RNA sequence: AGCGCCGCAAUUCAUGCUGCUUGCAGCCUCUGAAUUUUGUUAAAUGAGGGUUAGUUUGACUGUAUAAAUACAGUCUUGCUUUCUGACCCUGGUAGCUGCUCACCCUGAUGCUGCUGUCAAUAGACAGGAUAGGUGCGCUCCCAGCAAUAAGGGCGCGGAUGUACUGCUGUAGUGGCUACUGAAUCACCCCCGAUCAAGGGGGAACCCUCCAAAAGGUGGGUUGAAAGGAG
């Protein structure tokens, strides 16, 4: 699946300042001016009647800005970066003191080469003089090494390699703000974000992609190419087994590995089981959540800038749950991980508070509402969207599917997980 | 008092265990779920602001496997995050500034709360998280204040006046920028780059050999995990 890999690009002060002048003082002005000229263009409104502006506008407004004196000329790929950035920003709008990123559509825009010291280096097409190396960890090193090897593998074939099978597919070159003062090229740390596809790493995965990619002069000309390709068996997840993930307030995500054929349950993996040594994180996140809503509502107008919202502990917990759920779907050979819909979750939470209140104080409504009010204080709504996103990401990475479900309104959390998995299996026939 | 968490107990169980008839039967050593109970000089959550290009969390190749996986060997690079651990501080001055304030009444997802000494409310040297609630946390409670939610009272110089200000400072409390002191570590320590870069020196535990023991070798562990950037 798609995944973005980071790397710190490193070169000398001369090359860095050259790039800085190109971007911050000769292309960031280009970006801003193209943005206003999009704003100050006579037929601005007529396109909003459709709600989308096609690629025509930037295509015709790209070239008049080549010889504008304040721009001092850019390499062609930097013009492509600018036009793609304005495309991205106006698409994000139609729904700081830091230069706009650089956008590279394909890998051929990046040339890789080993130096005498052995490290990988990357230049960009149309630049050819800046020798930005690549800095990264082992979790990313094999990625860049494989990009270099595929580059070396296309040239030996006299450039008869299809571009899709290449591992690296996109790339973002951005500056990142830091501390200190002085010049900003030696202050903002350049970083390369590489977008790849794991589906195109394992040899079996690579051979999977050829069939649909044909779906016309060179449609099948250079499909077959060996590369260097590790062969690892594709994870063949058998169906008939679903891992429902009941989402709730007190138990945010409890799973039950259901064998739906005989309605037998294979594994009631609770959250204390889905997290292990990471269970201590769960309550911790709530300790932060109850904190934030206390401070966020305190400064009602958001006037006071404080540190609330400090950590991404929710993100880490949520991806930990994703990893554990996919691992526990593998261990029982599950053919899906089942999640409910966030659209059908606003009522689920409130039904849960009401049911817990009734089971704690039966009939005594004036005490039921009291208990519910002090229960909303202590246990807050989970970041369910992050959970669903991270679980879908890990499921795509490993290969298991995510299908829609329908959480039951009442019952035990394990009972809700089991019945949610069964409901998803029932909907699977549809 | 109330509520959420933690797991100490019991009970009932299984998602757990036993040779099966392979789905049933039986019992709670390991792994857990629920209900109730309990808070023990006990188990386990939790406990303030920062700090590493940190270690493990990798990839490939042969074997074993019905396999998650284990071993052997080759390479290795540092990106962004989460814990844990260790460590450092609870900032100094120079500005732009917020936000509120006759005196009152209860009081608000209102504010503050650590030990100790001097000292007088208000706070200075020095310790430092174990920062009020004896299991822990809290929009709950308490102690204090409340001008810094409301909301309702109520006043001296003034107003052409019908509105509004003084009693508002030589305050209380939050932001922004700049110069600044300590950590700049992941077994410990020294030297370096922090657009690059690693190399020394050492202690704790090892597997094994020279022998006969000790001692002296070769290799290895000295916390782990996660990741799609918008």
């Amino acid at each position: 699946s798609q995944i973005t890999i980071q790397a710190r690009l490193i070169s000398f002060e001369s090359n860095r300042q050259q790039l800085w002048k190109l971007m911050a003082d000769l292309n960031t002005p280009l970006i801003n001016e193209l943005l206003c000229q999009l704003g100050q263009h006579p037929d601005f409104e007529k396109w909003q009647q459709k709600g989308k502006l096609p690629s025509t506008v930037v295509s015709q407004l790209c070239q008049p800005l080549k010889t504008d004196p304040r721009f001092a000329g850019q390499p062609s790929r930097l013009y492509m970066s600018a036009i793609h950035i304005v495309d991205y920003i106006y698409k994000s709008w139609l729904a700081s003191s830091l230069p706009f990123p650089l956008v590279f559509e394909t890998n051929e825009d990046m040339v890789w080469s080993k130096n005498q010291k052995g490290r990988l280096c990357v230049h960009f097409n149309g630049l050819s003089d800046l020798i930005f190396e690549v800095y990264c960890g082992n979790r990313q090193l094999h990625w860049f090494q494989r990009f270099l090897e595929d580059q070396q593998t296309k040239r030996k074939s006299k450039n008869q390699h299809s571009s899709g099978l290449f591992t690296l597919r996109n790339g973002h070159l951005v500056w990142l703000e830091g501390e200190g003062k002085g010049e900003p090229w030696n202050l903002h740390h350049l970083t390369l974000y590489c977008c790849v596809d794991n589906r195109l790493w394992t040899e079996e995965g690579t051979e999977i992609v050829r069939q649909e990619k044909a779906d016309k002069q060179s449609t099948l000309t250079r499909i077959n190419n060996s590369f260097e390709r590790p062969s690892q068996p594709l994870y063949q997840g058998q169906s008939h087994i679903l891992v429902g993930v009941s989402l709730g307030l007190e138990k945010p995500a409890t799973v039950a590995v259901v064998d739906a054929i005989a309605n037998k349950v294979l594994a009631y993996r609770s959250i204390k089981q889905l997290l292990g040594d990471n269970y201590e994180l769960l309550n911790r996140q709530r300790r932060q959540q109850q904190y934030l809503s206390h401070e966020r509502h305190k400064a009602q107008k958001n006037f006071s800038p404080n540190q609330f919202g400090a950590s991404e502990l929710g993100q880490h917990i949520d991806r930990l749950l994703a990893k554990a759920i996919v691992a526990l779907a593998r261990t029982y050979k599950a053919g899906s991980i089942v999640l409910p819909k966030l659209g059908d979750m606003r009522e689920v939470v409130q039904s849960e508070i009401q049911a817990i209140a009734e089971q704690k104080f039966p009939g005594y409504i004036e005490g039921q509402q009291k208990y519910a009010k002090q229960y909303r204080v202590n246990v807050h709504r989970w970041s369910y969207g992050r959970l669903i996103q991270s679980i879908q990401s890990k499921a795509a990475q490993t290969g298991i599917v995510i299908e829609e479900g329908k959480q039951p309104i009442r019952g035990s959390p394990h009972d809700k997980a089991k019945e949610l998995a069964l409901s998803a299996y029932n909907l699977r026939l549809t």
